[PDB]
């Protein structure tokens, strides 16, 4: 077993991964053996070879800035500037769901490390009055739409829920889901699968040991999505369920319209093989990727790749030229997703960033470098746009659809902001449905008072502000106001 | 003299302000008598009459949402959508400055109560590397323009600084300015004056006693600006200084472009007598009043007065219909302002608002009520757009021009970290746009968009991002980074 690993490491020029073999406890060494026997060394060498020949190849080419073109008018639909077309699209979305032809695919992360937390993000509770986690909010949205679809089409239906997770976080996410009785969905319609990993490598392409017996690993990027789908036969599953369309999104957006039937409807009606939802970027320095065309191909340019000039460029109308802010919310046809998984994905190389990788040295001290000593390779989910034959963009309102949980409260994209955004939305819903909020003396608060008016509507009651006139129309409320399966509460 | 008041308060139905007289230390009597003798009763009832013949009157009228139309495109200028125009407006601005035809008019408030401090906002150190106060940052923008305007027209020139402040904060602000030798400016060119004040009223227009010997007093709002100018002849002082244009602005915005020549230039070119700078409101629930017309009359509708429906209305272009977010930044002709002060402001009545006024009960006790018991009367700066013969509106970018200091440093917007970041980010950009570059510990350059990259440039060096090429073009820096009268420094 070990002289077959040896042979393979040698073939790959990675002999040094057993540097410390003769210093390990039998248990430590058949813990490291496991890790290595899993990896494919021939392939990783290829990945590295091809990826370096770009981080030093297109590195003698034009800065992306000059190759960049804005989204064409002809391609984008707008939640705002396309009125009561929304209706037609909503209906098309619910018809699709109704016929069991839609599924959601969730990029759950791994651990809430940036968050300061050991549990995966989305078991995070941002301190909503209901204190539901992101998982639960999202489950309830799936479930709400299976109710609203049955209401408008009379047929009982399901959105199967594919959830991708890091290998650390699987059994826990499963246990969390099992403990909560899948929040009312059926175990059968929740499918957990695991992201792959890539090792950190030296500039010279030597795989790096984090410890005498751990190789320095990290996820392969959001774009590891596709390789993971193949590995776990996720597509065969979707086909045998008879699924046509996948909504793809990330766990961290608390406002996320899971399986948004407007988006799905849009994309279905326009026969798109691929759509990306976006919010309008209005501040040049906003840390957000822009959807755009590079050398004529659709993709996202990350926010840390653009010149301040590019960012500050303004179209005729006063807006930013590159204003299609990417929120990691996508539509895929199954057929197009299947060709990306079985054909177009391998047809890619990895993105390469220089990283300061901590490693164990010859003498066994854990060093922490102060210049970068190696690279991480990542694939991005939005890299496949280039293969869409008919790609669309759908512009939504930030405050209705996007407020991500990225940081701890130590200034933006944190629990306070996420929470404030969901409560402001739901506040507005009540006003939009005829409701009013009222202070202790019972005189009514203005719609824009100024702490923040606390409001929370279970998704089971309203997916996106519908279904509330019965609860709130011409009634006044003292916040905190909650609306759930047992009605309103003050 | 003490008997006059009895009759004076009798002849206004305010006799109850001596309610506790017989109980007071006669030191407490001097105190109250002093407070009371200097007031114009009759005027205060008259205000309360004319201000209540309207908080009742509009009562039985259409809501403000049905009488609101946007600013017409013909009136609106824009830093984004209008280009070589900007260099043109700029140089007109400078020339006006350079012929000494320009003053500024600062609304400092009173104490930074909302901010959790006993001093006015002008003195707030948002915690920049230079630890400069707002007052300083502003003063030094007045100096820089003087220098810039002179390099561009020959003549040396001044931009007088009329500072309005609360009666409390006056002598603290003079002490502060003196402590700092007027930040570089001459003391002859800083002219301070005091905001007046109004007492709280019961719903019956009876003046309210906060304690046995204290009338419950408040500021008369920004709009007292006008009355405040008349009292201390501030108009004549400008007329005889030979000033034509006034840039009027409030103190709490760290990015404010004091006497901005672009905005002045626009207003002069368009021949406006009145101008409001504004920034694009894009989020319906942003608490920022909007400039617009109500019954075809120009004014500001405050964010607290509109329905959500109005806030969420949208023009064909996908933008908010009412997107002219008002940043308390205006341009006045003196003639106009002269007329506003002497003639038009007295024509107005006061805005009325129920409040919970701490008052003293006849059973001695000092009560802070839970229900609102009386009213504040106020006036606003923007109440007088309607009298302008030519109103104009100038849109600018938020990130360059507007970041206000409103709340104490929570984990919350519009506060010290916010303000601090906005100025840093702005200057960080100023550097990149002048060919500068930024560098980690190891020396590889870091992206235009990455704590935040700390960068502070003295108004002395650069007002709005000009003159940096001298210091930063094709050059690579390591932050924190200060550029300063005495060179660049990597701190
Ligand atoms: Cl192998
Ligand atoms: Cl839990
Ligand atoms: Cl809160
Ligand atoms: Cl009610
Ligand atoms: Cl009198």
């Amino acid at each position: 077993n070990v002289n077959d690993l040896k042979q393979r490491l040698s073939q790959a020029g990675q002999e040094h991964l057993l540097q410390f073999w003769n210093e390990l406890s039998e248990a430590q060494q058949m813990e490291l053996y496991m890790e290595l026997q899993a990896m494919n060394f021939e392939e990783l060498n290829s990945f590295f070879r091809k990826a370096i020949g770009e981080f030093d190849r297109s590195s003698h080419q034009e800065k992306v800035d000059a190759r960049m073109e804005p989204v064409p008018r002809q391609v984008l639909g707008s939640a705002t500037r396309d009125q009561e077309q929304l209706q037609a699209w909503e209906s098309e979305g619910l018809s699709q769901i109704s016929q069991n032809k839609v599924a959601v695919l969730l990029l759950a992360g791994g651990q809430g490390t940036r968050l300061g937390v050991s549990y995966p993000k989305g078991m995070y509770d941002v301190g909503l009055p209901s204190h539901k986690t992101l998982f639960q909010i999202q489950a309830e949205r799936i479930l709400k739409l299976q109710q609203l679809a049955e209401k408008h089409h009379g047929n009982k239906c399901t959105i199967p829920w594919y959830i991708m997770t890091s290998g650390r976080t699987m059994e826990s996410t499963k246990e969390f889901f099992t403990k909560h009785k899948f929040f009312g969905l059926k175990k059968e319609n929740v499918v957990f699968f695991q992201q792959g990993m890539l090792p950190a490598m030296s500039f010279d392409g030597k795989i790096i040991l984090e410890e005498k017996n751990k190789v320095s690993m990290a996820p392969d990027g959001n774009g590891g999505l596709y390789r993971a789908l193949a590995a776990q036969n996720i597509v065969e599953d979707m086909e045998q369920r008879g699924i046509c369309s996948i909504h793809v999104y990330c766990v961290d957006n608390i406002l996320v319209k899971v399986a948004d039937p407007r988006f799905i409807g849009f994309c279905i009606q326009k026969g798109a093989d691929c759509g990306a939802k976006v919010v309008e970027k209005t501040n040049p320095t906003e840390p957000v990727g822009v959807v755009c065309r590079v050398d004529g191909v659709y993709q996202v340019v990350e926010y840390s790749e653009i010149s301040l000039a590019t960012a500050q460029r303004r179209s005729s109308d006063g807006r930013l030229l590159f204003n299609a802010g990417n929120i990691a919310n996508h539509f895929f046809t199954v057929p197009f997703l299947k060709d990306v998984v079985n054909v177009y994905e391998p047809q890619l190389q990895h993105h390469v960033a220089q990283k300061k990788i901590p490693y164990v040295d010859s003498q066994g001290y854990f060093i922490k470098p102060d210049k970068p000593n190696g690279i991480k390779m990542e694939k991005f989910v939005f890299d496949i746009f280039q293969f869409a034959k008919k790609f669309v963009v759908y512009e939504v309102l930030r405050e209705d659809e996007f407020s991500p949980l990225k940081n701890a409260d130590s200034g933006k994209d944190n629990p306070t902001t996420a929470r404030h955004a969901l409560m402001s939305l739901h506040h507005c819903w009540v006003l939009n449905a005829g409701g009013h909020f009222i202070d202790e003396n019972g005189s009514r608060l203005p719609a824009i008072p100024r702490v923040p008016i606390q409001c929370e509507i279970s998704p089971l009651i309203s997916y996106a502000g519908e279904g509330l006139e019965g609860y709130v129309a011409d009634k006044e409320f003292h916040a905190p106001l909650i609306i759930d399966e047992n009605g309103v509460h003050e």
